[PDB]
């Protein structure tokens, strides 16, 4: 039943109007300077960085998304077998589905098997820490993908408006995760999912040793909207106040910024409505590491293996193009590559005090 | 005739189309910083507070609307109980036509009847202050409901517009409110109508000992509009100059700052196209001690008992959504929460020399 | 044939498309502070002013528009007839057309038989300065009405696209004005016509002795729009150019702003797109003594007599409405009352160096 | 093979939809200040100026665009007999397919032979300084058309989306720049192409000794619009790519802005999106000493001569009808003429760190 859920969360996403809805990334306030005369030929740009441990292709990683059922595994084998093909990392969706059902297991264990190389992450909730979940789940969906690190995810907009949700978040969570964490052997990864991550909430993660972010901002799939979606499928009254929630959260470049600023040494994910890999090279160059997405490669998965290949052969493509026309040989030189910020997120980082000055010195 | 009147202000407001015309609460300039780890849990957030000596379920409450005639205190009967139900406080209509008529005191006392334990607010216009009421008729206006506090409305645009109207705000009036505010056992709010309190209005209002204030700003039920209605009913020249007028008033959200900023220790109602719980929420946190709303209120009271009580129902859960949403366990984390502020709204705090440092400090 | 394109400006002006086509005042971006508590009455509110040496009923004026055959001087009777009705001052339409042309007298005249006592206002171009007009022309003009003052009017945009224009403004024809003003017994004032009066231009015409500025600016009757149709009427190549200069010219609100700044001690005409009282409010609380319009007293006295009293009535009102409603009980107060600038207006003031302290002081 | 490339760059440019397409001048952003006392006369407007060692007529020129067959030098040949007989200096297209095929050579020849007095501007791209051109072709595409000077593009962005393009910018190219330079008998100009020319590609194009600039910046003919239409048309998958690039590049208004600001002796010509007189006295008064058109010329050439013609008086008289308008004698007066810059363009400079007071005075 939560594997209907499960099933309801894909097919709401992939086919339902919830990209973007009544949200933004605020990622057209920010333009990568053009350098007519580059510096670089195409053919010597070079994509490669760290993931942890590894060495991945691309700055670029899938998001979690799903597992649970049969048909959601051959989703995940699809994705994880083209990630393995491009040498890019790929979170797997939630795997509470399958510390609940042992039959859920093989949905997500697919992953590896297809994917030998590429860092896997897994994934759990945040809730699940406070009801019960310790140690032993964190290695169990560690084990059972044989993953690099594991992501917990943070979606309290999306439970306060599901007809089911858990919105429990207490401090005691912390505590927990941070415990947790100096018994695993993997790291971990805090990413929201749609809403973004503040300062304010960096900045206590921080204090209690997360060093990893995924900021998941709004603009991209609009969890709100999906869980509206299925409010108003149902009859529930809570539909209507989430309609007038749609717009709420912190943008994907707005969360960038506020992470690198306020966590200078974080390892970063920019991620939440990245489309194209031009939003992928400007996540990065406001402060990201790395660009993450997973809406659209699941609308691809979907449509098929290679439809899938093309989609991330264009991604690369496209993050190439900007690479070449800011005169940016590698990742790094991406990093530190000349921006303009414009409009309403100038107005949000100036009212949250991020000093532009120090701003461009930190992200470099 | 009057009674007419208090039948056709109802019938406009409720019926043709005035609810924000061309006017702005300026709210949307109003951003709520998302909280993706909130450190509590949605069953533990309360939304108690203070109304004077009262205790309030929410911080929220019904202004002043009807009264004067037994289908209008059919509506108050209405909202009175339904507002008693939840532990929300409630103003009635102007009690001029009661003070005027016996016959439509009922439609006013009805209300104690029915929420004996709520705070009620009393109702009488500042115009008539200059023409001849004083003490007796506070008193009389505080007993027929056993009201908690009385609140005397500014209505002057509305009363230049109104075919009818009565523009009579001679400092005089001040000088006999502060005279009868010694003798009355129950504490003054002064109120606008729809076009908002700004901050010389707020000063001299205090200088008078006015210590509680509600901004009923621009942005909802448009006045001025309901007046341009009525005018050109009538064929009245009049109509015309109303609509260049349409957008004419103080924007909620700056009235807010403005009164906050200018009367630090104020008692502050932010009211005026509050619509939601969000609205309510950014209120607020802007600066407000609670959230006001008469509209919406009224329709749903038309539509009847149970359609009033789901709508108090949805205010109350996106209200602590919002709530949830920012970690804020309690109204007083809520006027403390971080927000940002864009836009015209910035601006409008700009020019009017709110030095937004000291205006953090000062709402909190 | 000058009496020609005298009867088609009318008719272009009254009939076409050209009020405020492709431009802007920025009047917009001027919001007067609403006061709720206006501490006055609308029945003490006093319009009186000073114009030179006379008295006038309201700090309105009707700006030169027509005049130079016997219809034209129609429509100057009925303009005469109810600005003397009102007390409000009227200039008249360029009087070149009546030194060429002895038939085109009357049609000036008629307005000095009608109107007895209001301020008349005589009206020359800047262009007939350098070509042979002097002393004894500004003294026939003048005299052919009584005149209390003279408008000597800037059209270079005009004259550009006018297929038999003159575009000639060498500075002899400043150090021409400056002596006939030394010859002169009434002032002179210059006026732009829907271009607007920049500081530079403001600050120049000061070093040559003038003191009396109107600004006429872009918002309101489009010259060059006028121009435009008359050169699509001959097929004349200049209209496709006439139509990339449509938006050409200062704003009225920001040639206020630069004309009071850079002269503060002129006496300043707000023109330019001024189409209600509330407008004429606007134009004098940024810095202008009174609010010029032409155009829609054009259009109403086209319309006839009591239509044109009909629209002065509505000005009036709407003029004492704001008044009433910032709570200024005479025309001295408006000048003073409390303002926001917003915007556009906000940022062209800013780049053009209009310290707004400064600026708020002058204004006053 | 580059003959049909050639031709088929002359067929979209002239007869799709690029001219704009998603981009934009930024020029809306930047005002003249208008004078309503020019102090000049129409007739006295000089507007001559230099290039180099010659004397053109009017600060405009048209910069390279075709070349390469007999076809596209009868459009070339139309384009020199109007430039010579308006004194304006023209650039000619890539002469790349004439230096690889001898039949392309009388195509460009033809400008000068019907062009004699007028300054002619050779053209090659920087990709082929990488590929083994250098003095002898510059010599050769120099002679070909005895050529006052020749400007080498930056197209990288072009060449990136372009199906068969050549993206190769190492910096070798711009030693080998420096080097020919030595050699030559006629100044080099470095031009982008319809993508802009950036304030750090300014000082590493100056550090090899180019004090010769023209910006090409997006808002007019668009590239990578070209080619993505090209790509479509050949089921090219970079198409989609080269869509979500459409806005790529420096606007103009803030290309001349950042080339002024960071080489202020350099000599600058401000192109990409001029349309009119208007955007070339924007374009000039910004920063500029010519300002140039490509696009808008050759959709006149294939209308005939006549038709540029027209063409040309139009833009020569909306230039002066500007500096009529500012006040502006000559093309000195206009680079000094007081402007106003807003919106994104002011968001743009402040970001960049273009301090206005210093900007200012180096514009002059
Ligand atoms: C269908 C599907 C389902 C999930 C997701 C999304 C999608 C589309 N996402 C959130 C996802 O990883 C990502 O953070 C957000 O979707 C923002 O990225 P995009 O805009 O989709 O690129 C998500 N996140 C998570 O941490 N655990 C989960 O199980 C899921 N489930
Ligand atoms: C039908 C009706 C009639 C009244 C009002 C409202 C409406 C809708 N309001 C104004 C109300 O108290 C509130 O200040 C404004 O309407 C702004 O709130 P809303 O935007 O309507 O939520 C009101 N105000 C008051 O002080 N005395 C009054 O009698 C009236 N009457
Ligand atoms: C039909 C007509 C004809 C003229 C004008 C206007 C119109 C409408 N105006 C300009 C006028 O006085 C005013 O400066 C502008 O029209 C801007 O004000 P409005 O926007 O029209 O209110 C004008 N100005 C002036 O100095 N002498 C002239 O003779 C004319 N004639
Ligand atoms: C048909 C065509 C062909 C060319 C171009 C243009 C056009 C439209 N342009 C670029 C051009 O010179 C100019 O920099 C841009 O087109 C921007 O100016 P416009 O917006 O077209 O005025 C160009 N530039 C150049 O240096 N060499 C050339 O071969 C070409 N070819
Ligand atoms: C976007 C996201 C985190 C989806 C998981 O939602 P959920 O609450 O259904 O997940 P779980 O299965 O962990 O409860
Ligand atoms: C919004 C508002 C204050 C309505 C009452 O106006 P009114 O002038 O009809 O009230 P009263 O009956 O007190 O004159
Ligand atoms: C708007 C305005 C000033 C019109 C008079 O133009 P004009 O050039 O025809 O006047 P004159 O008859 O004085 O040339
Ligand atoms: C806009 C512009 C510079 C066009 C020349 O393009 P190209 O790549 O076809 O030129 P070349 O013939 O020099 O390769
Ligand atoms: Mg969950
Ligand atoms: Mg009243
Ligand atoms: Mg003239
Ligand atoms: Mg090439």
């Amino acid at each position: 039943d939560i594997v209907n859920r499960k099933v309801e969360h894909v097919e709401i996403a992939a086919f339902e109007n919830v990209d973007g809805l009544s949200s933004s990334t605020f990622l057209n306030d920010v333009i990568l300077v053009h350098q007519g005369f580059p510096g670089i030929s195409f053919s010597e740009i070079n994509t490669k960085t760290k993931f942890f441990r590894k060495e991945i292709s691309v700055p670029v990683m899938v998001t979690g998304m799903t597992g649970g059922r049969n048909e959601l595994g051959r989703i995940n084998k699809i994705i994880a077998e083209v990630a393995e093909k491009f040498g890019i990392p790929m979170g797997v969706g939630s795997q509470r589905v399958a510390i609940e059902k042992a039959e859920a297991r093989e949905s997500f264990a697919i992953v590896r098997k297809v994917a030998p190389t590429i860092p896997i992450i897994a994934n759990l909730g945040m809730p699940q820490l406070v009801k019960g979940y310790g140690l032993k789940e964190f290695q169990d969906a560690i084990q059972m993908i044989e993953a690099d690190a594991i992501a917990v995810h943070l979606n309290p907009a999306q439970e306060v408006f599901q007809p089911e949700g858990e919105p429990e978040y207490q401090i005691y969570a912390l505590e927990k995760l941070r415990d947790i964490s100096k018994e695993l052997s993997v790291p971990i990864i805090v990413k929201e999912s749609g809403n973004g991550i503040s300062m304010e909430t960096a900045k206590l993660l921080y204090s209690y040793g997360i060093k990893n972010f995924d900021t998941s901002g709004q603009g991209g799939t609009n969890w709100i909207a999906i869980e509206m979606i299925r409010d108003i499928r149902r009859g529930n009254w809570k539909a209507e106040s989430a309609k007038n929630f749609l717009d709420w959260g912190v943008p994907t470049a707005a969360s960038i910024m506020e992470v690198r600023y306020s966590v200078p040494d974080s390892f970063l994910v920019g991620s939440g409505g990245i489309r194209s890999g031009l939003d992928a090279a400007k996540a990065i160059a406001l402060g990201a590491d790395i660009a993450g997405m997973a809406l659209p490669v699941l609308k691809s998965a979907i449509e098929g293996k290679e439809s899938l290949e093309q989609f991330f052969r264009k991604i690369i493509f496209e993050l190439k193009a900007a690479m070449m026309l800011t005169g940016s040989k590698d990742v790094d030189a991406l990093k530190k590559t000349s921006i303009v910020i414009l409009g309403k997120l100038k107005e949000w980082a100036e009212y949250r005090g991020i000093n532009l000055s120090i701003y461009e010195k930190v992200r470099k």
